[PDB]
């Protein structure tokens, strides 16, 4: 009973934060970018680019600490806890998120109300790590994630007691036994439970969330965005 509780607690918050509803993305995926608009997109300066990427993935991870806070006994967490796990995880989200804005029959992603290709993406100068964003969206949209499956899966992206610097690790650790659980309940609920042999090789996450990191801080030292900063000890560990 508290399981299911918990199960209903973390889809409401997921639901509360998901930022685009998955209704509204699989009716969009007919609205692609004309050859025109692209070509548009691809003359944009490197800088502009940057500014509207680095705006859109600002947004995206604030919803992503949102969704933290909602998560029953978070908000309980030392301040420094919380920080630790939303400076590990809270990009690994985004980029598990990336997957439901993902049509994998023409590897195009949902980008300012329409669908376009890694094409779009041009002007940054980041074949290589884009390349590897939507290599990844591919890979899990194999899975066919529903949306409680990526609220419960995301929320234990978050809640990992292994993350270095923890300073309450038990604390940590009750909490992601419970939503463990409650993963693993639903899995077994709604004969979903061959998931779990698909579910991405965590190294596999965190290398390729590291890189993206890396490169949204090489272009924030060259051109630096003003940021709405929501979340003051986490907005201080990001920016310098
Ligand atoms: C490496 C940097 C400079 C460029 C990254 C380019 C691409 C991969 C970025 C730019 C804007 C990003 C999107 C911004 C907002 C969202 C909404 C969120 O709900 C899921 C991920 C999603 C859909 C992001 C996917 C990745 C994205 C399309
Ligand atoms: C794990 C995390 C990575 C990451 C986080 S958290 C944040 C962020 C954002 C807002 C707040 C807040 O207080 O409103 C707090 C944190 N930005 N960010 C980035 O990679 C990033 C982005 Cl998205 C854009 C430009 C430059 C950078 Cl470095």
């Amino acid at each position: 009973t508290e399981i299911e509780h918990l199960v209903q607690s973390v889809c409401k918050s997921y639901r509360e934060t998901c930022q685009l509803r998955l209704e509204d993305l699989l009716r969009q995926r007919s609205n692609i970018f004309s050859r025109e608009e692209v070509t548009g997109y691809q003359r944009k300066s490197m800088w502009e680019m940057w500014e509207r990427c680095a705006h859109h993935l600002t947004e995206a991870i604030q919803y992503v600490v949102e969704f933290a806070k909602r998560l029953s006994g978070f908000m309980e967490l030392c301040q420094n806890d919380q920080i630790v796990l939303l400076k590990a995880g809270a990009m690994e989200v985004v980029l598990v998120r990336m997957c439901r804005a993902y049509n994998a029959d023409n590897r195009t992603v949902f980008f300012e109300g329409k669908y376009g290709g890694m094409e779009l993406f041009r002007a940054l100068g980041c074949s290589e790590l884009i390349s590897s964003i939507f290599d990844f969206s591919h890979s899990l949209s194999a899975l066919h994630f529903s949306e409680d499956e990526i609220a419960l899966y995301t929320a234990l992206v978050l809640i990992n007691a292994h993350r270095p610097g923890l300073q309450e690790k038990r604390k940590v650790e009750q909490l992601q036994y419970n939503l463990e659980l409650a993963f693993h309940h639903h899995l077994h609920k709604t004969h979903r439970q061959s998931i779990l042999a698909k579910l991405p090789p965590k190294g596999k996450l965190r290398s390729l969330c590291s890189q993206h990191v890396e490169r949204l801080q090489i272009f924030q030292h060259l051109h630096p965005i003003v940021v709405q900063a929501a979340f003051p000890p986490l907005y201080k560990e990001l920016f310098s």
